[PDB]
């Protein structure tokens, strides 16, 4: 009565410490035995295997070691070719298996004993194809990193089907990490809508290497398909004018859900990160917020089914267990306000189709929440008739111009005097007189620059490169 | 006691075969495509299906050969994508319109 044994498979790390996704699932059950509100009279207790997560037959060792010692459930081991291993024992067995990672579900595969609390692909398409027609967009040009990245974006690559979108499906580089010879050919062929299907780790890679180039400009628009677009440190994007756009499953304005994330920050003490990662220092990723949610879930499930007796399965004689069908039904109905928001499953399928998302994107402040997504809602994008706030702070109205032009007379000269300290005041003319009484009706500040190099503007032939002031326009 | 095991013939039955014949030694020759993440360190397989990095260069000569500047690509599942990854990115250099269905 005092036990009821949860199953972990987490990756293995040869020096470091231990996983995000483990440490969350350390401190989801720790967090749960010292409130007693929450199982009474049931005390949890883990058992976590590590495997290489590449090894689909290390992963089947570790699933029946822990179906030979007696668990209730098996928390993921988190990757496409290893949870369909892990899948197929639990379904086999009859022990639950919840998966807190996207998984590429074949229409063919007749499983029932698992849940899936990351959100689906089917819904999380859905809404950054509402992000394309709020902001009225006609070219966009999707990039991914790898072959599965098609899979979670196929209902926005059949949208030029029946909308008026135009894609150009893109790949980043599948060995080195420089995207140099991407962007160069985005920024070639004018393509200021990007749509990148990245992680976080690769997110902020791309744009060092978008700011090493000219594509960090007021014209580009990122909509980022990540959950974690949150945790950039986006100090140096944040008044060039991008356009970066996102969106946040972790409800981060409940005060009792942000006291879960600093209590979070007090535990990885021991982990300083790379200063060229472009990363935050402390924060929790939506991978470790949701296996958070996991144990919560599944520990509603056993707070209404009190007769639950852990027992010990072998798996080459092929034995289903005893509550598996009515605990498993316990798990799919059940609701949970956790730090990703609210939770309930398809109910058909047993993944995550009905959540709340809140569009983020990068203003002067940094990232605000300037929407909310809900399936059967659309976006109830705020964005208001208001708008911008009260007043202009820090009026705008300076923006000082760098008016170009050339000298000659009469319409810019130099003054002819002989005190000698001047900027801006050393020009007289016709010109000059002009640009001041337009400065006095719009109420800008103008800093006269001049050409260097003395042309008004030409159609170089040879080059096919402009030459004077229109080439500084 | 066997020398090799010909195949279950599907993605996801094929991976946990090849797991177990990476593991034991055992040759795993496979008759039928599957999608290989790029990170699957195994060495004890064949692939006699032709591989679709060399099928949808096949089919991307084809609509260059007969000139076509509008295509309709129709597939039937999603992973039916990955097998025709390299007509998809095609508009990113020539002068296709995919219209994906
Ligand atoms: C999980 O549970 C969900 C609901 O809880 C079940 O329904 C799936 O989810 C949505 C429901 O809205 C479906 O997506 C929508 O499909 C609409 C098509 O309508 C019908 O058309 C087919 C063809 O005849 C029918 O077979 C089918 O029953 C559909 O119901 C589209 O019109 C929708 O497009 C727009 O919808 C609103 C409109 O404002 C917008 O908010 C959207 O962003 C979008 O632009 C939308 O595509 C989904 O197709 C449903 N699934 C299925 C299989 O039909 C599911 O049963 C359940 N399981 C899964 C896997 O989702
Ligand atoms: C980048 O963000 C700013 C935020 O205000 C956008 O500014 C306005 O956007 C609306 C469309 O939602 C336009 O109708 C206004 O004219 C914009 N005001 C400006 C530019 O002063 C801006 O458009 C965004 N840039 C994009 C989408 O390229
Ligand atoms: C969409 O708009 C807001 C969120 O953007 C939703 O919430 C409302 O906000 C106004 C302004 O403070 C309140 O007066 C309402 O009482 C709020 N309604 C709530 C909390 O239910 C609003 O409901 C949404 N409208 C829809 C979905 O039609
Ligand atoms: C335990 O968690 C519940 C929420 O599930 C909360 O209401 C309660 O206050 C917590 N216990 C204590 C002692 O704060
Ligand atoms: C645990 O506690 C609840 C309320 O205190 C009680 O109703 C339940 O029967 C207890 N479980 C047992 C005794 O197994
Ligand atoms: C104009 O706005 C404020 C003055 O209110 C000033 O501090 C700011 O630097 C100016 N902005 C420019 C020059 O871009």
């Amino acid at each position: 009565t005092h036990v009821l044994r949860f199953g972990g498979i987490f990756e293995y790390v040869e020096s470091g410490p231990m996983g995000a996704e483990e440490l969350a699932f350390r401190f989801a059950v720790n967090t749960i035995n010292r409130n007693r509100t929450l199982l009474p009279n049931t005390t949890l207790t883990y058992d976590t295997q590590k495997i290489n997560l590449y090894d689909s037959f290390e992963a089947s060792k570790k699933a029946c070691d822990q179906l030979s010692l007696g668990v209730a459930a098996i928390f993921g081991p988190s990757h496409s070719s290893s949870a369909n291993a892990v899948q197929s024992i639990c379904n086999a067995l009859g022990v639950p298996h919840i998966q807190t990672r996207w998984k590429h579900q074949v229409s063919d595969n007749k499983d029932s004993f698992y849940v899936s609390l990351y959100p689906d692909f089917s819904s999380l398409s859905r809404a950054i194809l509402d992000l394309v027609q709020f902001f009225k967009w006609k070219t966009v040009t999707v990039v991914y990193d790898d072959s599965t990245g098609l899979i979670r974006l196929q209902e926005l690559i059949k949208a030029p089907s029946r909308y008026n979108l135009r894609l150009k499906i893109r790949q980043l580089p599948a060995d080195t990490k420089d995207a140099k010879p991407l962007l160069k050919e985005m920024k070639r062929g004018k393509e200021f809508h990007v749509i990148f299907d990245c992680s976080h780790e690769m997110a902020a890679g791309i744009l060092k290497q978008a700011l090493a180039m000219g594509m960090m400009t007021e014209y580009y628009h990122y909509i980022f398909t990540t959950l974690d677009l949150f945790a950039l440190d986006v100090e140096p994007y944040r008044y060039s004018g991008v356009n970066m756009t996102g969106f946040r499953i972790l409800n981060t304005e409940n005060t009792q859900v942000s006291s879960i994330i600093e209590k979070w920050s007090m535990e990885r003490l021991q982990a300083p990160p790379k200063p060229d990662s472009g990363l935050l220092d402390g924060f929790m990723t939506t991978d470790a917020a949701l296996m958070y949610d996991a144990v919560h879930v599944v520990s509603v499930a056993v707070q209404q089914f009190p007769q639950m007796t852990v027992s010990s399965l072998q798996c080459n004689r092929h034995k289903p267990w005893r509550f598996g069908t009515r605990f498993m039904s316990l798990i799919k109905e059940a609701h949970w306000e956790g730090l990703t928001g609210r939770i309930t499953f398809n109910k058909t399928n047993g993944l995550r189709t009905d959540f709340d998302l809140d569009v983020i994107s990068l203003k002067e402040e940094g990232l605000e929440k300037i929407g909310t997504w809900d399936p059967a809602s659309g976006l109830n994008m705020t964005e208001s008739q208001k708008g911008k706030p009260a007043n202009i702070t820090d009026s705008l109205s300076n923006r000082s111009l760098i008016v170009t032009t050339i000298l000659e007379e009469p319409y810019v000269l130099f003054k002819k005097s002989d005190k000698p300290l001047y900027g801006n005041d050393r020009f007289e003319g016709y010109c000059i007189d002009l640009l001041r009484e337009l400065s006095t009706i719009l109420g800008f500040t103008y800093e006269i620059r001049l050409v260097e190099d003395g042309k008004y503007g030409a159609q170089d032939d040879v080059n096919g490169q402009w030459n004077g002031m229109v080439r500084e326009l």
